[PDB]
């Protein structure tokens, strides 16, 4: 009894020509991704092999993002996906995150694919009377149905709506390129948490180079947030959080070079 | 085709405090957390874990929000959910983690601690370096300040170096690796309180500013300064008056914003 298979599927996140990208197999149909094993110590030990095997590509740091379940009686059990984020340089099967999340980035402002999406999402939520307010609620807190304003952390929260109106390819009417079984739902869960750190404290040493400058650094977290940063409050952010300093080195307008402090490696290598 | 099974388990980290002291919902006299498998009726992982709570211990609960999920240390998955109700509770969370809570100052039983860490960290003299930052990071070993968020980083240290009895004890143990889940479900809270804290669920219908902090307070583990604990508040616009008698009260944006947002 309270049997279980277990899939672990890794998000692993780079940013290439200011555009956030995630690694693939299958072509950009499917993230790396392999079952739990016996053998496997843990479960990132475990995904770290499944993830070397499919893609050869060095990965540094995990961290686990969040466990879903199915919703079957052959197979001895349920079965769960549990995703991990990672943060990498892209080495020389990349695709970008928003080729899957169109709707999400709203760098150059809010993307026309939204007038769509709000009008299939309206005729769902009116479609049921009893049902109707409890929908459009949840629709102007995801989508802004009703007028509400944009969250760019309710990522996951929107995929579910639009998987649970029928409005992805995944629902079995699509938008954005699907993924095979629910990965991205698992995308999903990464970019929300990845939205979740760099408002509060973005430390993203292993999406940069060694050194780089406060424009390319703030490029990478609008690229990562799907939104323009306001200069200001951005630079007092990572001032206040301590989290880089100057290297002593010009890069070319000149501008400083900028690294991430050791102690805030520290911290991470400890986490 | 070969499917690989292995044991699935819900944990439950249910938190209240009363008497200014935080507590953790225990089953079988506070030897550990209300837990069961995770089973084909169960429509959901939640619903699930509810199931169970209402089984073994017949208390409501509110919300309930995802943990994390662990591998034993057949294969065991474990999978903690936390929840914050209003009031087994007769065991506190200091109970079983007294290294915690310092409001009262830090506690007489770090010396103790330190001690034996400083003799697992110059045990064997090639790792003595790395032992030390990762006692200072977690303990302060090496004079390192105290981060209340690190408590699931201290437990795995402390079970890492053989002084808990899970793996020499300290603080009362738990049925399995149930401290694990715990040490998760209070580094999660206190992550919460400190960036934006949504603890209507704990509080009153109604409550002062200083209740508010003695609850806060007694989450961190540490007591805080009177004035920038209402800045926050202040700034992430989460309290508002009721008039009556300063009585305040959770906005309704805020219990709104909780309840679409899921698990």
């Amino acid at each position: 009894i309270g049997l279980a298979h277990a899939e672990l599927i890794a998000v692993v996140t780079a940013i290439t020509t200011d555009e956030p990208r995630v690694m693939t197999v299958r072509e950009g149909a499917a993230l790396p991704s392999g079952p739990f094993e016996f053998g496997h110590r843990t479960l990132q030990s475990g995904l770290r092999e499944w993830i070397h095997e499919q893609t050869h590509h060095p990965v540094g740091y995990l961290e686990q993002l969040y466990t879903f379940a199915d919703r079957n009686e052959i197979l001895g059990g349920r079965t769960i996906s549990i995703g991990y984020l990672g943060l990498v340089r892209e080495q020389e099967f990349w695709h970008g995150w928003y080729e899957y999340f169109p709707w999400e980035d709203h760098r150059q402002g809010r993307p026309d694919i939204l007038d769509s999406i709000i009008d299939k999402l309206r005729a769902w939520a009116d479609s049921e009377p009893d049902s109707r307010a409890q929908r459009h609620l949840r629709a102007d807190f995801t989508f802004g149905l009703d007028g509400g304003g944009w969250n760019e952390e309710l990522t996951l929260q929107r995929y579910e709506l639009l998987y649970e109106a029928g409005l992805v390819g995944e629902a079995q009417i699509n938008f954005g390129r699907p993924m095979f079984a629910d990965h991205r739902r698992i995308l999903a869960t990464g970019i929300a948490r990845l939205r979740a750190k760099i408002k509060y404290r973005p430390v993203v040493f292993e999406l940069m180079a060694d050194s780089f400058t406060l424009l390319q650094l703030q490029r990478a977290i609008e690229a990562l947030a799907g939104l323009t940063l306001h200069k200001q409050n951005f630079r007092r952010l990572i001032e206040q959080q301590q989290l880089v300093e100057e290297t002593g080195d010009m890069a070319t307008r000149p501008a400083k070079l900028f690294r991430f402090r050791q102690t805030v490696l520290d911290e991470r290598a400890l986490s």
